[PDB]
Formats: structure tokens, C-alpha cells, sequence
């Protein structure tokens, strides 16, 4: 018995259903999505902001762990119906990009 | 009878930590680089889009240059799962979490 | 016969220096941290419009919330000027250097 | 002889110039300044993207100091067309914002 995990495609089906049973799908423009991303990713630097050593980050991130993780996950679900609207697939992207940067930066 | 899990995503970080690694990059990675990492490559994304002045335009511009769009997403998702491994953050998990926030707040 | 000449810019820094240095700022103003702070406030002004699906929209939106829009300009322009400060760069230079290659690149 | 440098409202005569010349002023809607606005300080944030120490941020401010320069102004640019756009005084908006931060946090 073979268990594929694709954990992505997965959120997706959480993130479609919370779309869709609100009516929100109009509002994805892939600039609007591009926008949320745009906004979440400063929510997740604004916990760093005013940080002056990478000593002082970790610190930060340990007091503040669950903002990071909040943060973190509204740059991942806006990047997910980006990725639907889209139709892209971000695992396979991911993939492409480093088999890409292998080939420019190499050992 | 064997259960034989598949763990993608768990293969896919292996792929970014062997070439942070055999690079010797990881010194570079710290929490606020990460992020300052996922905020520029946001704006390449956005950048693709720039002067589009309708949804219907932005449709078009991401069929014609969706290999660009492809390659920032990518960029974007790579540095915000670097992000994940320093602290340790499970991003599906913390998907989850939030998703059932969302919930709360926006009510059916 | 005598010519007065009013520094109306020079004016305005000094109401940003003066909060700063009463509060004893200065020492969190390191060029990154500008750069990132004033990356968080283009990033309140985009919020205003987040949601916007017609440019006729966002003027509507925009003469609606044209109080949340006179903040997040003066929260960016603040940071850029307080990173001008510290890196002593004169912006209005700037920006008339870097109009003069802009002519050159996109020629009439 | 009196003279009132408004220095802003001087720059914003070379842009209106500059968009008008080329009819660009069609493409200046409030959102797209803003994404524009944003694009540049990302460019600006490039600069110092690896750095680990504020030491080290000074030193490529030092190196690199014509490319900070050029996204101030890219920065700057932008904010001007939106302040035409939108029929906003920046200076004016600073001013009151500084007020607003004064009884915020109080001496
Ligand atoms: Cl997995
Ligand atoms: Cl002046
Ligand atoms: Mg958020
Ligand atoms: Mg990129
Ligand atoms: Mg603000
Ligand atoms: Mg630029
Ligand atoms: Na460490
Ligand atoms: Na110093």
C-alpha cells in the first residue's frame, strides 16, 4: 500500500473550498494575488523590523515564533491561489528553478 | 499489506538543503535575510504584472509570459521553505492552523 | 536687495531629526533597516487597495480612503528620509540625475 | 528678495514633463504607483540582501552607493506620480503624520 503525500495539493483543496463557499474567487486577479503576497510577506518582515544583529533575529524569532509561523503561512496561501489561477504547479517550479540555479552556481 | 509512505515535500527541502549546504550558504541564511529574500522576489513577481490596467489584461500578460511567472513563484516559495527550516516551522501545519483561524473569523 | 532664500526641505528634516535624536533612534537606523521599514509602509499602502478589480475602482477607493493614503505616503517618504540622512544622499539630486538617464533611455 | 524652494513640488514638474511627453499618465493608476512603489524599494532592499551585520550594511552603502542612490530616486519618482495622482501634498502628509508621532510618543 503506497501513501503519495502531495501536501500542497492538498492545502489547495482547504483553500479552494474556503474560496469558493464565500464567493472570493472573482477577487484572485493574478496582480490581486501577486498584491496579498506582496502584503503578507512586509507582515512577516515587520516582526523583524527593527533588529540589529543576526544574534538578536533568533531571538526574536524564538519570543515570536507564532507570528512567524502566521506570517509564513499568508504568503503560502496566497502563493496557493496564485498557483491555482495560474495553473502552475509550485512543487514542479520549485524543482525547474533549483536543477536552474544547479547549473549557474556549480560545485 | 506494507504501508509505504511517500514523503514529496520532505524530498523536495532535501533538494534546497543539499545545495545550501554544498555551498556553504547556510551562514547567509538568517531570519530576517530569509525574509528580506521572499520580499524581493515578491516584487519580481509583481513587476511582471506592473502596468496591466485590467483584470482581463492580466490574464493575458500571465498566458504570455507564464514562464516568468513560473520562476518567481518558484523563487518565492524557495527562500520562504529556507525560512521554515531555520525555524523550524512547518508550513502545511501552519497553513492548517491559520486556514481554521480564517474560519472563525469569516464565518459561513 | 538683500535675497532670502527659504530651505523649506532642509526644514522638514529637521522635524525628523529632531524626533529621532530626542528618542534616541538613531542607533536602530541602519541603512537595511530603513530599506525594510519603508518596504512595511508601500506595503500598508498596497493593503489599501488590495482588493481593487478596476482602475475605475481604485479611484473610488482612493477618494474614499484618501486619509489612510496621506498616511502611508508620509510613512514612506519619512523612512526614505531618515535612509537619505544616514547615507547622505540628496534625494531631489537623485531623482533629477536619475530622471536626466531616464531621457536618454526612453528618447522623445 | 524672497525665494520658497519647494523642492518636491519642483521634481514633480520634470515628471509631469517627462509622462506627459510620452503618454504615460494612462498607466498611472493608484494601484500601479503603489506595485511600482513597491518594486522599487525591493530593488533598494537587493542592495543589502546578504548582509549580517550592521557594520557590514554601511560598508556596501560605501561601495555600492550610486546603486542606493538611483533606487532613493526610483522610490521618490514613483511616490511623486502618486502624489499627482491622487491630489496629495507629501510634504504636507509628513508634517502631520511627525505631529501625529509627536503625541504618540511623548518626551
Ligand atoms: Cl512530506
Ligand atoms: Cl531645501
Ligand atoms: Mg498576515
Ligand atoms: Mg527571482
Ligand atoms: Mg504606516
Ligand atoms: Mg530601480
Ligand atoms: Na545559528
Ligand atoms: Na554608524
Amino acid at each position: 500500500i503506497h501513501h503519495h503525500h502531495h501536501h500542497m495539493e492538498e492545502l489547495l483543496d482547504i483553500l479552494r473550498e474556503f474560496r469558493d463557499s464565500r464567493g472570493w474567487l472573482k477577487y484572485h486577479t493574478p496582480k490581486n494575488l501577486a498584491v496579498s503576497i506582496s502584503i503578507e510577506v512586509a507582515e512577516l518582515l515587520e516582526i523583524f523590523q527593527w533588529t540589529r544583529s543576526s544574534d538578536e533575529e533568533f531571538e526574536v524569532l524564538e519570543r515570536r515564533k507564532g507570528e512567524v509561523e502566521e506570517e509564513i503561512a499568508d504568503v503560502l496561501i496566497y502563493l496557493l491561489f496564485l498557483c491555482d489561477v495560474a495553473e502552475i504547479n509550485p512543487i514542479e517550479a520549485v524543482k525547474r528553478k533549483m536543477e536552474k540555479n544547479e547549473r549557474k552556481y556549480p560545485k
